[PDB]
């Protein structure tokens, strides 16, 4: 995202509700993300102008609409204009809007309530950080503990353990390495930032039935390694002196059917964390040295703490 009085060039974009509906999805998402990062940078850099070349001929803003997906909190800071094949976005300074020091596309601080794991919005993130910085408790879920260390389950058995603040069920995807790399950071962030809990990979959430990953698609010792590497890779911010690593425990449960081993469930208990666990670096941006730049976790947190 090039900078060029702060003018940000977002490149070529397709415009219009219908036109963006029908366009290539990966390109649609890429353009929307370029625009949003440019918006976030300018909100955090005193405002500016985004310019973009409209690539679909015959585009007319008043009849066709825009078709970009923008967080509603950001919309009050934006104006938009079409001038022939060019599109302009007027971005006004964030200016401590909503009591949050800076604009953020995604805090990447997850939390869990009942059966739902969700990312914290900026105000939730701020309240969470303020609580964790000011701090200075029994079994988390014994039914889940009993399930966690079992050696074997029956294919398609329905578990009596329900999902809850402390229990999440997640399906494996076909590429289990991508499954863990994409989903586990959110689960670990959420459990560490909430009350701790257990995630069972290979259990279908809507039915609570044991599925497992086919044994031919799993190498146990390397999956255990990759889970450890995923968790060690998670950004954290401490307000404490001891600064412990995230604590977790992993067990592989065998899934049997018709008297043969068929697959595995991956059970992970994540302890409640002293401070903050991020699924990945917060998605917050600024203009710096004539470039759109993501804030490091430490800088984002420091700005958040005022
Ligand atoms: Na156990
Ligand atoms: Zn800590």
């Amino acid at each position: 995202v090039d900078t060029n009085e702060c003018v940000v060039d977002a490149g070529k974009v397709t415009l219009g509700t219908q036109q963006r509906q029908e366009m290539d999805p990966r390109l649609r998402e890429k353009q929307n993300e370029i625009i949003l990062r440019a918006v976030c940078a300018l909100l955090n850099s005193g405002g500016g102008i985004i310019k973009a070349e409209i690539e679909n001929k015959g585009y007319n803003y008043e009849r066709h609409g825009v078709g970009l997906d923008v967080p509603p909190i950001f919309r009050s800071h934006l104006d938009k204009m079409q001038k022939e094949n060019h599109f302009l976005i007027f971005v006004k300074s964030w200016n401590t809007e909503a009591g949050v020091p800076l604009a953020t596309l995604c805090s990447n601080l997850y939390h869990r309530e009942r059966t739902s794991t969700d990312v914290m919005d900026s105000q939730e993130a701020l309240a969470f950080l303020k609580c964790r910085t000011q701090t200075p408790e029994g079994n988390i879920n014994v039914s889940a503990a009993a399930l966690f260390d079992r050696k074997r389950l029956q294919y398609l058995e329905k578990l009596n353990l329900p999902e809850s603040t402390h229990v999440e069920f997640v399906m494996f995807s076909t590429d289990v390495s991508h499954c863990v790399k994409d989903r586990l950071p959110k689960c670990v962030s959420a459990f560490a930032n909430t009350e701790g809990g257990y995630v069972f990979f290979g259990v279908h959430d809507e039915t609570c039935q044991v599925i497992g990953c086919e044994k031919e698609k799993i190498d146990l010792t390397s999956l255990r390694a990759s889970i450890d590497g995923c968790i060690k890779k998670l950004p954290v911010h401490h307000f404490c002196t001891q600064r412990p690593e995230i604590k977790y425990v992993l067990n592989f449960l065998e899934v049997h059917d018709k008297g043969a081993l068929r697959g595995y469930v991956c059970a992970i208990k994540v302890e409640k964390f002293c401070c903050a666990v991020f699924a990945k670096v917060p998605s917050s941006w600024q203009v710096k040295d004539n470039r759109v730049r993501q804030l490091p976790t430490r800088e984002w947190t420091a700005w958040m703490m005022e």
